[PDB]
């Protein structure tokens, strides 16, 4: 038996976390109750005024986000903005499993955080991405976990095998398109429906995006050199989706490179490689926790190309955090998680 | 007395041209009339059966596309941005101006047309980009025009003023999102509604896209160094639009990049550099001939990042054609083309 | 030479009044003069941060909405947050041409206003729907204009002919779809991108939504039978527009309804009847002052269906305010507005 | 205990069954096996190319539609269109459980079918909308099941618990909006991406639609009088989803019409009655066999209002089909089918 609380339940990542558990088999056989659901947002209303899609829970009242609410729970999910969490991972019993979907415990260079986040470094928890090397083992039995930002999870997955095996250079460009949910739920003008419907704008360009030193950081653990990410984000008229287009100059032939992804990805059940001459779509991974990956080489520019489509809310946020919870409790890693999406 | 005719007038292009001409003050004041409206298939039908917005010519029939029908016009549009137009051009009086929104005559190097298409090169007509240097003058009069591809249109606006003054490496990455409409009314199944709704995907990647070299040809015009294009198109749940993100290695101050740009397009009435800290959205250009543009520098990555929004249907195909024809007859090159986008 | 002012300039109405004003032939020759742009709580901002599509104007600085700013002009436009405009309409000087896109002045009977809006009624300016019989003659030369609401603009264009002839019974049932821009730019949470993308929902159902008397009032305006109305709106994922399905019990045959509509809207440039076996689509009218309309007949249930596509923001909001502006300054009716909508 | 086949797997309905089975608890525990996946045209190709969202089966082979392919099975999911079902229905061992996502075996009156569907009348297996009066009993052990349509399922689910208690008059107006996947996968030029995005169109209006009599029947099968379906469907920019908007006159009290619903539906674990205040939205049921329902009374119009949302591809298709297959093979109705939606 394991009791769970979701901090930030009021919104997209949190409510999509509940959604996953309602269909988990632990919940379906008493091994996991759903306890406290919290938010600074409208606390006293019903969860269902926020997520009409989760009706088995529609009757809950949201309590305040407080230590009092969150204690008494073998697992709490934090789904916040940067800054709320570090305060709270101390006011809670360390004997508990903490999962941060926020960034507070994501990076391992303190200077790199201050610069891109304008606050003080709170520490670094294991990365909630098991398909990376080493990340899988440091997760088994862990009781604290940082969940990668959606775009990083996309980038890293397209690019680590080729960097790891020494088949590209570390001067990578990654331009990935996204749905307006992984923008969060804070109602601002720029995220209305009339504004996003029928438009495509990039934002936070030129390496000024907080996920940039993160696609960086991850990339450097698979090689000796430094790295530089030209990282550009594009917000597009969908609710969910992350199609990641990554290039980097290489002088290797494509045959060698198919080997690498086949080699890094033949026992990963969430990662599926396109048969040659196919490509991922973001619509084939919606709902699911699966990343669809393909790779190619442009030779009249000596550039290598990888592509990765995931759900910015499953394998980019809530699925990563649930998958790392399965490793955290040693439960079967692929419980609560399909590979099949809700297309079209 | 100038009387005009469009071929392939059932497709997305010929319609958008027709919609523009209707708005020409030359159709208003009478210096211009909409003559024959031809098409491959559907010949023998009401144009309204295809373009319910063009209701002031919804009654006009459609003929098939033949030597005789297109003869008898002071100037003829050849809207088949995929259909091939090198025969039909070679059947009309050479004093009668021809404008081919297809790709047959854009190309000036000949190893490459067949390299990416596999047929028999025709020639180079003047290149319908009255913003690229030394192109307004090869257009001011002509009786033969080659209309560019939706993507080249936007990379070259984003990259030339800085590959000209050699402030950037002449090796370039380009990822550009576009709506469905650039893919023609050619009714295929992977271009259906539920398919493109809520999903984005790559295609003709690794420089295998027929517009890839066309960008190279564009930019050799402004540099003598070795050019190399890394180009990736992305399709998104929209109708119109292209946002283009273009990235190369740089060593120049943003200062020095930013003011080559303003010197390039201060007096070009159609191009619009974004104010400091405003970024281009595609929905701000839809329905108009605008090209909003922004540029920044990625310092750690020593990468120059350049974005351009265009309406893939106006200044992509049609809007170009009417801008060129305007200068090919010697009228105000703004005449009838707007730089106010239909938003939201 | 006449000088125009926009209150609510940063709105969506405000942002379309101004786009229409910019393509005005009287604006190009200078007869009409664009002046003060104001916003409720948005002083000092440049227009271009709110409206990147109004480039020519974007350098302009938004001013407060006090009578001090709104003096001197010859026409004042009020697209300000619905209720509490009649306060400032009386703050300006009477001989000025006032055009309220708000509803403070559309309703005749003070009985209905208090029951649906909750305020000391204000009065009734000329209702601004030139198509509506009798209306046009009142709009000629007048210095006050009430702009119809969106849904009612389409419901009366759909219904009042077959009620003019009294060929239908006066209990009309109306279900309209519409795009988000109609909900205005008050950033709320169910207008967010991710909410409205890929979802549909009716709201304010069962006769409460305020636009319901506006149909009834305008419907009584051509018949002396008791007018009853089942109005239900549905929001959908599209930024612009309104497709309205209007049903009523019928005694007459199609040929007598048909022939009775073709007789109303022949003299009407903006209204286009659909060719038999055609049905309007909102995408065919977007950004234009259209009204595509189609009458058919359900024999097995003794009901008449009339379908009308408008665009919520032109023909249902802005288009009207210019259309009547023409006829109220003595300018031509069709001046500044089009019927060529931007498609696809 | 049983192994199944699917005919038409290359369409959306066939697609959506294969998703729902992979998710079905008897597929985990071996009692369920996925046999043959049949389809015309693209026979002898990999189902992954058709449905890149169904990766556990990506490798399977499309076999042509033949009685020796589907022979040797306990079930056959027959996701083919209208008229296909009938001729292929009489080629299987009558001992086999036959599930038909088509029109052939739906309607129990022969005169109408002829007039509406032009071909022979073939008969009538039980309707697979189990929630209806006495319809669950008609499938508890059957071997022949006819899947109800999208509009019918939602229309019937909104209107029946009010007609069956003589609380509405049998004259019903039923406007419904639908995602374009509700017209299968016939690539034609009006269902294309650039066409559906931005536009809403009504189609097959005024009783022409083949689902009018379908509504009418199951609706006629709960009341004394005879009923009239004014039915109107409206394509909207989405892939999945149906928001039906059912009206009908009453003189009843609201609290009476509600308790009529609370009692029909509190049983049913697939019909979600909305809390006071809330209304159905399609987004909340996507990917889930639940139908959200809310009803009100327009006391002024004396008009009843029933609103239901569903997932066309699920409650209106594969999930109903699977819910019935569940009930055919004597399993829980609720296996492999979820009531939680995928938002947003
Ligand atoms: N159809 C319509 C749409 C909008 C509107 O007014 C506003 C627009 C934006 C912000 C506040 C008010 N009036 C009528």
């Amino acid at each position: 038996a394991t009791k769970v609380a979701v901090a930030g339940a009021s919104g997209y990542a949190g409510g999509e976390i509940l959604r996953l558990l309602l269909g988990h088999p632990a919940y379906a056989d008493g091994r996991l109750r759903i306890g406290a659901l919290t938010a600074a947002t409208s606390a006293g209303s019903t969860l269902g005024e926020h997520h009409p899609h989760l009706t088995p829970l529609a009757h809950r009242v949201v309590e305040p986000t407080e230590a009092a609410v969150l204690g008494g729970h073998d697992a709490v999910f934090l789904a916040l903005p940067h800054g709320h969490s570090a305060v709270l991972a101390q006011q809670l019993s360390p004997e508990t499993l903490i999962i941060d979907c926020g960034a507070d415990f994501r990076l391992t260079d303190a200077a790199v955080w201050e610069r891109f986040y304008g606050s003080s470094h709170a520490g670094s928890w294991p990365y909630g991405l098991p398909e990376l090397p080493g990340a899988r083992d440091q997760l088994r039995g862990t009781r604290r976990i940082a969940v990668p930002g959606c775009y990083p999870t996309a980038a890293l997955l397209a690019l680590f095998p080729a960097l790891a095996a020494d088949l590209i250079e570390p001067a990578v460009t990654v331009v990935a398109v996204s749905g307006t949910s992984g923008a969060g739920r804070a109602a601002t003008t720029d995220l209305l429906g009339a504004e996003v419907i029928g438009s495509a704008r990039a934002y936070n360009i030129a390496g000024v995006h907080r996920h940039t030193p993160e696609i960086a950081q991850g990339l450097r653990a698979v090689t000796d050199r430094d790295v530089s990410v030209s990282f550009t984000p594009v917000l597009i008229p969908a609710s969910r989706g992350i199609l990641a287009t990554c290039t980097a100059r290489t002088r290797s032939p494509l045959s060698q490179l198919r080997a690498a992804y086949e080699k890094a990805y033949h026992a990963e059940p969430f990662i599926y490689l396109m048969p040659e001459g196919q490509l991922p779509r973001t619509g084939a991974v919606i709902g699911s926790n699966a990343a669809h990956i393909a790779v190619a080489v442009d030779e009249d520019a000596q550039t290598f190309v990888a592509i990765a489509a995931i759900d910015n809310l499953v394998k980019g946020t809530a699925g990563a955090a649930v998958q790392s919870m399965n490793l955290a409790l040693g439960w079967p890693e692929t419980d609560g998680l399909s590979v099949v999406g809700v297309a079209p």
